[PDB]
């Protein structure tokens, strides 16, 4: 990648760019967007990004020791297609 | 889970709420977000948000059939410690 690893911090202002808006403004959004993303998966909610992927927890058994679970992206078509060379 | 699944669209919701931002505008941002994240991926970049994951592109050698590529998600810390019972 030209770009090897694009940060948060870059996304704010790519995002302030392509839409025109206030960098303090997409700072704002973003934090909170990823705070909410947090909130529903810790109460077990799935989290679907239409045209993205899905955000879930998913579990493990006690018998794979005790029983856990953990958060998980399932990427959708659209994305996995764009990312095929 | 009280809301089995969170979407886009309830998400734009709880940000703007949240942000006190304009509906129509948190709505552009989040779409902006995703094509960024999308083409930041598609040229190989990694994504990292700090407090939350990292998105990247992983690789499948050939012998494992033809080699291929696919995007995979890494929780941080953070998030996999509030997604714990």
């Amino acid at each position: 990648a030209a770009k090897k690893t694009v940060t948060k911090a870059d996304l704010v202002d790519q995002v302030a760019q392509a839409t025109g808006l206030k960098k303090k403004d997409v700072k704002a959004m973003v934090d909170a967007l990823l705070a909410k993303v947090e909130e529903a998966l810790a109460n077990g909610s799935k989290v679907q990004l239409t045209g993205f992927g899905t955000f879930e927890v998913r579990k493990r058994k006690a018998r794979t020791i005790p029983a856990t679970q953990y958060p998980a992206f399932k990427p959708g078509k659209a994305l996995k297609d764009k990312v095929k060379k």
